[PDB]
């Protein structure tokens, strides 16, 4: 197979969940489970598009537009859409495969995609944004629909692009239906959406901390550092704080925020407020770094990530991108006494960070060990509560906060039990040895597929 | 009317039901109701189509392909698919028309329909049977839909089948909605779906003897003679032995198979698990008549329906085949006692059958009668039930087992109830004696479609 | 396969062609080809409905409605509508079926169908057919389209009732297309489109009898039975006048009417002009005993056909219906000298008739021989015509009746010489004895519809 | 943008045709003309999706497909279907890139577009490639349609290929159309569309002839060496020997068969049928090279290419694949006297080749000079005669084998003048120096859909 291309974000996220897969016992008790992979791994279809837009000088734009629409067995097509410089099919790819398996683990009728454009939104206005979301939108409209493929946000993508989308969407369809997710509360929304993905991470990790320590230790007091601060890394903070955990740092695509002390301070709300506000408008933590209420608190370190200018810390919580804790971050964080390491973001960890905390684990009994919780695991609770959102736009109802969330706390705690409980099985772990939660969740979003896959004729 | 082909089995369905009709003081009271069933007669519509497949030795074969969409007053086209070499028009209409009436029953918006092959599941690989329901459904897909037309299972149609059709659905249509139930339970299927025809049967019946013992008599010590051993007969023969009866009786297509002690023993559920994972494989209950577990315990009866061979019996639940009971197989079971019969099966009884239990109802007061239940009454479980998949899946959210199961019991219980009540107010029965279900039933259930029908200017 | 319905018209169609394959070297040459055969006898698609419609005095009716798609290897299914109380699906299907091969050897890109309903248009008022029509189209629409199904007229369905299926299509649709072909001539209708069909078997007949002779004979001169009175008999009977031949006979469902001097006279333009005027009102022959002017120059037979009555005639147009030549009456008119008979009916003769006929020519050497051509070749000019409709309407043009008419002539010539060479090719006959036309005709078709099925995978 | 994947084939693609703009004066004139380039560079859309389908052994089988469709400005998507285990998005991106320039050089309304699958024809049996096709058309037909877009053959897809796909397509769709063209003459295909390619560059070579040499020279008596041995070289073999040429090289994949005496001898209308059967049924040259026909006429070299081993020759016309002329063979070609290269394969030439040519025509007053015209121009009689098969079918008519090449002739000669006189007005030679038929055909094709793109507000 030297005609296909080389995807390295795609090959990267098909190797690690091959290999979780190939070191159990799962395919010595369903080898036909070879075949389902191989099945499973092209996408049932990829549409690509151009997209000419209008800039607010009245020049033609050229960008690219994508949907991978992965798997469908358990549902309709589900998943964000990036709109980031980088994009391309290889990384949507990988998003659209992981999603699949996330998907699965949600318990809920969510087939696999995802989409998006190398459309940048930095640097842009509002008014341009618009123009391309409308430009994207009439063609993407053809691809999509409440039953087919249901899109929803992702880096680059905000409500705000979710409603001029979902505006162009009803003009050029006349159907007002769940077609995408993350909409406006008046607009078939869902309370606890902009909240999901950053809370169910975080009670993700209470549970493994839960589990690890014996009931012992709790968020309370635990120290936290976490990248990004958009819509993931934001909600996470908030989370942690709400709970009585100090989060220690933010970070963005120019540069890392930590507190000059992180043995006793955290960000506080209003802090993550004002960050959240600048990332509305598009603009960089590095603005605010100088004011009254940040120079003396806070450390800015320009083109640095968190993990190795914290000093010792519990938690960390990578919620920016993919690839963004590297193999010597991992040690770092190790050796700064870190115990949980959940992904916020897709793919977060490398390679070499994975296989770092995973031999971790397989050396340190019980509480000593740092344990690694994959993104299809943790970061599931936004793709959740959009399938919760679908189901209220289906019922045509609107549920509240507190139902909602307490949903969404259901989906985390099975999710988890679901990875810990599959581990267990698959890849017994030796005596006193935590079980890998990313083979346990990989293995666990595998099968459900793989199954409904071969009850669907798509392979045999 | 010389042009119009002779159609056996439609022609008794119809006849049965009309002969009912004017048996009482319905047309009395509503003589334009004839106009209603002279429309209500002929199907909406139906599609023939031919399929063509490949066997495993890589040749050609042609099969029947049909789809009965006999009326969407009161929802869309609901019913199921049967693939058996006996399958043409007739009997496809025999059975849409019933199921219109019976769907009216469930109080749930299900039209009438039905479909299926002459197509035979026997003597073929689980690929053929793959590739077959590949090349239906690409002919079918068309006329289907979630709103429109959702067929399931019946005779040679399982699981499995509808597996293969809702997946070859997708590719086609490229949409994941409730087009189909029986589906499996990680993509849109219900639990109780598998028990429910049977259980219902069961229940229903637990009602007839409730009514006709003033509470003295339940299933509890009662011999039970099953027919078939498929998926009506399997669950109810199940439920009868989860409340303290005796199944004394199971058949196939090539003989029944009597328990000796027919006083004393019955069946197991390890027994009726055996028998189902041989008809997983589409293999004959004559092939374990040999095995320790059955050569001392049972009789085999090659060519023989269990009527005549059980003995003193107490209730009959025929669940095989249309014309299964004849009128001779009817007095047998008169002399031999019994006093309740519910037809499982789809038509079960003859004419003849069903003229020997209503004459012996009209001659016998009270407990001393043998009470007839028709199919459209007391099988609706399983249509009943099909309609929550579709509830289900519009939700986007799964029921319990404990949830559904209660609706189930509701459902056929008011069902029962209306059928009794329809009885007393339009064919009211001389004291003591038992009001006609069939009679009720089928009044009930025409003239909920007939009164819709009207609203809807069907008919004027 | 003793499951399927028996369907006496379309068993014969389906004997007659099959015995005329295998009366040939074909499966010799292609055995193969009788796969072809078993797949092209099932028709790809039927669609059944119920057709609810007012009558005058506001009572609601229902009649049966039918679209028998039969084979679109070729092109989309072409083919009329029948309205008559006779319908029924085996009528149907032996249309739909001839249909599929007759539209084989116009050279032009037509499927196989055929429609209609059990309406019977006598006794009903034009408002009472305006009414049927709108609610018959009602349900047709969606399953026809001018790429997908173009429907035309048939017994019981003139340009009248085209035109009221027609608007409602577009009221429907709203579409203005080629759905439908006898459309009128300000709104896609052809030029010698009404004529097509009876002037078509006259052309045929015409090179069938310059073949007998060598060009030395021809119409002229002629004596010419017809049966029938409607458009094909029409036309035929106008063209043989046209030609210098005598039409002794026309007919309709309740007798004959025959020149008394039927070795010298002839009906006249203008008597066939009256006999269409009492067809458009929907009344019969019998009225014009009453007059004079016909008593004195016909006699008028209730209750007979009129091949024995004509007495000597020298070619046989039955133009009716089916099976209206018996044995007993090809007997009659190989006594009387007839030398040329032609279908303008679908399956005209009756088996027997045609053996007879086959028989003779088989057994005179010559122009002593009588030569019997099917349906299926020589009333081709109508579908060709309407092709051609098809192809003005695509063009958005409206052609002359001169170049109609050469097409039309051309495609007739085409078909002769087709059934001609096709029979010396594959079923030679003895020297002196004519080529089979029946033969090499159902050879002809069958070969090019087998042929693209193959191309196509409809088989293998 | 280092987002954007490597995608060799394209880019050169790409670098040739904007080169050969930039190498002009066509952005003195219509600088603006730089924005289109920009726009027209990037697909309109691309699908891509996983084709599962079943082995003669029962195996699952998974392959890659796509459709790009590339531009519509001046029609319908249209090109062809590529069947090699060489293909992916960049290969087919080439091509429908190459398409859109080429289809405008016809004078139809002909927009670019290109598909195919991993899928190798090699190695598999007819059955299993009419499984694939089936599986192949089940997704691409949502995205294909008369007025949308028209696929056809190219590597690996034959008329047979095309049979499948068609019949699937409509067995999917309900419709009978021109949804692909390359169809059966008896089920929508045009005569002359076998031969059009191969013709085609045999016209176009003509007119380079005539003008070279001032009408002294003609291929009568040239010595013309063709690579491949499938439908473009087979039948620009057949013109070639028809004009009183002698080819004197054939090739496959596997090897060059050339005769022994290339001064005098040629390949004949047999040997090339011998051949073409031997590639129906997907076999190598090298079979036949040791029988009695072949053994002593002929050399057979595995592992090479025929260019260097033709001895002086006067014409090359690559006829096999991309980049099959390298600049040694370039070199080769040249020095053996060779005055006429056209490619008959798409991007036949590597840039090293071309770049030899062209400097070599700078170099060299008038016949002196080797002239190499691209596949745009010379290739584009098969896309030609695919439009007038398309042009049949809206008129639902059959034209004659003349008709269709006095049509393809006068396209041809058209599109030569075109880029002679486009290379004169933009890019205009020395005095006595050819004009670069490649840079005109270049700015010919793109100028017209620039401006058609301009009107339609694509770019402004
Ligand atoms: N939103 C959702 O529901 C879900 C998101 N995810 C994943 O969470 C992650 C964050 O998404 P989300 O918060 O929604 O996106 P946002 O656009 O709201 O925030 C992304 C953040 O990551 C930073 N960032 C993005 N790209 C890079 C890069 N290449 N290098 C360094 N920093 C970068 C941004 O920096 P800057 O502010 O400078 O632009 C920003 O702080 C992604 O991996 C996404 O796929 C997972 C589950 C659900
Ligand atoms: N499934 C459902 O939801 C419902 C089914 N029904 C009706 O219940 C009946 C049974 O259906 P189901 O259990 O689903 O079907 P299954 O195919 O699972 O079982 C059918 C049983 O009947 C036997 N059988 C079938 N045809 C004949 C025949 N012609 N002569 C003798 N025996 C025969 C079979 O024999 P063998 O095992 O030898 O093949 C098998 O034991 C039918 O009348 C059906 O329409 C009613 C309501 C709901
Ligand atoms: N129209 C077309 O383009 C073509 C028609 N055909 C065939 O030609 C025949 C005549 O069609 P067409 O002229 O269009 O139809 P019309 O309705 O115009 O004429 C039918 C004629 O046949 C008589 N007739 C109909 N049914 C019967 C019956 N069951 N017994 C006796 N006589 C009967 C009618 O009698 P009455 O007047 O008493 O009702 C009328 O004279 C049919 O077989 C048709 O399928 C063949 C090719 C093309
Ligand atoms: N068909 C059409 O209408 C048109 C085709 N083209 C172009 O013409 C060329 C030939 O197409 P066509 O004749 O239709 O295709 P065919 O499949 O009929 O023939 C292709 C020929 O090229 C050989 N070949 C293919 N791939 C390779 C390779 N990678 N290396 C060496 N030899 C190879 C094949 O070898 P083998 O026999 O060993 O398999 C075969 O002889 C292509 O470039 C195509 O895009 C251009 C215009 C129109």
């Amino acid at each position: 197979m030297s005609n296909l291309p080389v995807e390295p974000e795609f090959e990267q996220a098909y190797k690690e969940l091959a290999s979780t897969l190939e070191n159990s016992t799962l395919f010595q008790k369903n080898p036909e489970y070879r075949k389902a992979l191989a099945v499973v791994s092209v996408p049932e279809r990829v549409i690509q598009f151009r997209v000419v837009w209008e800039n607010d000088k009245g020049e033609v734009q050229v960008n690219r537009g994508f949907r991978v629409q992965f798997n469908s067995a358990l549902g309709p097509y589900k998943g964000g859409l990036r709109f980031h410089p980088s994009v391309n099919l290889s990384i949507l790819k990988f998003l659209g495969f992981e999603q699949i398996f996330k998907n699965a683990l949600t318990g809920l009728n969510m087939g696999g995609g995802k989409g998006g454009s190398d459309f940048d939104p930095k640097g842009k206005s509002d008014s341009e944004i618009r123009r391309f979301c409308v430009a994207f939108m009439t063609e993407l409209c053809r691809h999509i629909g409440a039953d087919t493929d249901v899109p929803a946000g992702d880096i680059g993508v905000t409500g705000r692009e979710i409603g001029y989308l979902f505006g162009q969407y009803r003009k050029l369809r006349n159907s007002w239906e769940g077609v995408l997710t993350g909409k406006g509360g008046s607009w078939g929304g869902s309370l606890i959406r902009p909240e999901a993905t950053g809370y169910g991470v975080v009670y993700y990790v209470e549970h493994m901390i839960a589990h690890a320590t014996n009931g012992a230790e709790s968020f309370a007091g635990k120290r936290v550092a976490i990248s990004g601060s958009g819509n993931v890394a934001q909600y996470a903070a908030l989370k942690v704080i709400e709970l009585g955990g100090r989060v220690v740092s933010l970070s963005d695509s120019q540069g890392s925020l930590i507190v000059k002390d992180t043995a006793k301070d955290s960000f506080t709300p209003a802090e993550i407020d004002a960050i959240a506000a600048l990332k509305v408008d598009r603009k960089q933590i590095a603005e605010l770094v100088t004011d009254a209420a940040f120079a003396d608190k806070f450390t800015y370190l320009p083109g640095q990530r968190p993990w190795v200018h914290v000093g010792a810390v519990d938690v960390a919580l990578p919620s920016a991108t993919q690839n963004e804790v590297s193999g010597e971050e991992a040690q770092a964080l190790i050796a700064a006494g870190c115990k949980f390491i959940a992904e916020g973001s897709n793919m977060g960890c490398t390679q070499a960070a994975i296989d770092a905390f995973e031999a971790h684990r397989e050396a340190n009994k019980g509480a000593a060990a740092i344990w690694y919780a994959p993104g299809k695991a943790a970061n599931a609770g936004g793709v959740a509560v959009s399938g919760l959102e679908m189901a209220q736009n289906s019922a045509r109802l609107s549920w509240t906060a507190e139902e909602v969330d307490a949903r969404l706390k259901d989906i985390m705690k099975s999710c988890f039990q679901n990875g810990l409980d599959t581990a267990k099985e698959y890849a017994t772990p030796a005596d006193g040895i935590l079980p890998s939660l990313v083979t346990g969740s990989n293995i666990a979003g595998f099968t459900k597929v793989a199954a409904a896959m071969k009850d669907q004729g798509d392979w045999w």
